[PDB]
């Protein structure tokens, strides 16, 4: 029973850590643009289809290797996806594209109990990302784990709001206020990272890459044992929930001050402790091609009292320390450029614990 | 400027490919025994001084001729050593012996920049192996290349640990752990194949045929432009590094799973990608008189994306293919019996590129 994980904090025993190797800049299509900050559009326009800067990838490789050494030191078993050249151009009957990477296992795999679920994805450049994780998954399957792949979308034009006001306008907030994004409800689609676990309750966010159809597929697939709840925040470009509402312990959650939750009262009434982290200190000159500066709260809990946090983010380190949480500082400043922190770069396969309810 | 090569992967333009003709079984002396698997001792004991099985040499000749046709097809200029009868018994003031062959140019010649260096060797049966390559080297010399022959050893008894526990014992590992092998530090000796190039950094291994004196001679001879680093692996019978740690691209290396590198962290910290190839599928009944089954990772790179790999080794072919490397499959199953794969059977004379650093 290699696979077994019901939440984000029980004692970690096995984890999959991503890879920065052969990462490619995704072609600049509507869904990519909806996620990209104005500042990087020229980069995407010129670099699409080519590898991310190799000198930059080399630094990320080193940072992640070190992170892996630390995990092993802390007694965690680490598995890595297979090395693949993401520059290969593939073609389905609906579209043609080059790949992205297998850096973020949290984007594609989620473990609920004894079951590993491969998310469908919503980006064309991520259609074949599952290929990097098959060796690992088959091994767990041969050893008893349940294996599920949610319905792979066609990703035909009908899935995208080709006329979304990505070009800056901010009324993204308005459509966003209406649950209206760059992805339509044409077919189910989602990234596993828009879901965050808390035992019997899983919380999901309708985002640029996760639609209501996708969430309903999860809700219907996991019921009656798990309840999937939809929550929202003040955020014009949502893509993943772990840098917005990261649950770090039974009844304790980190809420991004810039992205308040519309349903925060549900948690307050539940007696949950809402902690608002201090702002990131990451320099504005450091390239964050795929995310915001908020990767600092994208922490990974080795257990209730041990957190893997960024070596450079001192303010948030102090915060955990005043709460009695031992900080394991690792530097992943360059790996951050690919779009993720510790929670995104990993997928907890096994945590020592049982299924419980923390919402009462 | 016919000669010019700084690493193992830049676009190949000229290469020397060995010959299987008149190859002779070396006399069974201490240094030969230290390299021979128990399974072949009777062969060496009875065949020493005579030609390797002629019906077997004929198959190797054919395989190598084909390999040469492919190289020419791929636009590589191929040179071959001169045909020599290796059965001639020679006598120096220190010893008497019959020769071996000129099948492995990688064993005796290494190109660093515009300079071709003839290694000294450490086996008595290989004392006069350079004679087969003189016509080629003088031509390059007349055309501007630098030519260097490292100090030829006396190969007197003092160079060999006459009481080495070759007779099986495995504590070879222990002496090996102490950098202690069948060759003493009596005088400089080495095979060029214990060195593998990566621009400004060359890595060497102290092995059964390459001592610290030999490595220091290289380090001192190439400084300050090149840095020669010594690395070690878990290996009781080392002889050459290219089937243990074969560097295939800038920052990418194939590490033999059976022979882990003690200094792997130096490379991990450098952001290098360490790939571990799958096991060879070569039958245990096929005679490998001079090596292990690991000849499968002894690949030759025509360039960063083109590799010449064994036609029979499908698993490793698949591996390169998933990495986006075009596989040029050639069958050299019989040539393998003489002791080498593609990297051993060749010596890259000219690769299109410049001197660079890949270790940062």
């Amino acid at each position: 029973c290699p696979v077994s994980s019901y939440n984000e904090w029980d004692p970690l025993e096995e984890v999959i850590v991503g890879r920065a190797e052969n990462a490619c800049v995704p072609p600049f299509t509507i869904e990519v643009k909806a996620n990209t900050y104005e500042k990087y559009w020229p980069f995407y326009q010129k670099q699409g289809g080519h590898y991310f800067p190799k000198d930059h990838l080399k630094k990320a490789v080193a940072e992640i290797e070190e992170m892996c050494n630390i995990l092993k030191t802390e007694g965690v078993t680490v598995r890595r996806p297979d090395p693949i050249d993401w520059s290969l151009k593939y073609k389905t009957p609906d579209f043609e594209s080059t790949g992205l990477y297998s850096a973020m296992p949290r984007d594609i795999l989620i473990v609920v109990g004894n079951e590993i679920i491969e998310a469908p994805m919503a980006w064309r450049s991520r259609f074949f990302e599952y290929r990097a994780y098959r060796s690992i998954i088959k091994d767990y399957f041969h050893r008893g784990a349940k294996w599920t792949t949610a319905p792979k979308p066609t990703m035909a034009d009908e899935l995208y709001n080709q006329d979304y006001p990505i070009h800056s306008v901010e009324d993204r907030h308005k459509l966003a206020a209406q649950g209206k994004f760059v992805t339509t409800e044409f077919e189910p689609c989602f990234d596993a990272a828009d879901f965050i676990r808390a035992g019997r309750d899983i919380f999901a966010q309708r985002s640029q890459v996760t639609n209501y159809l996708g969430i309903e597929w999860m809700r219907r697939h996991l019921a009656p044992d798990y309840r999937v709840h939809i929550i929202s925040f003040k955020d014009p470009n949502p893509m993943h929930i772990d840098a917005t509402f990261n649950i770090i312990g039974p009844g304790i959650v980190l809420s991004n001050p810039d992205r308040p939750c519309h349903q925060i009262d549900l948690f307050k009434k539940a007696g949950w402790t809402i902690i608002t982290p201090p702002t990131p200190i990451i320099p504005d000159d450091h390239p964050l091609w795929m995310s915001s500066k908020w990767l600092s709260m994208n922490v990974l809990m080795l257990d209730e009292k041990r957190v893997m946090v960024d070596a450079n983010e001192v303010p948030i380190q102090k915060m955990f320390e005043k709460l009695g949480i031992t900080t394991i500082k690792v530097n992943i400043r360059n790996a951050n450029s690919l779009g993720g922190g510790f929670h995104c770069w990993t997928c907890d396969v096994r945590r020592r614990g049982t299924l419980q309810s923390y919402l009462d």
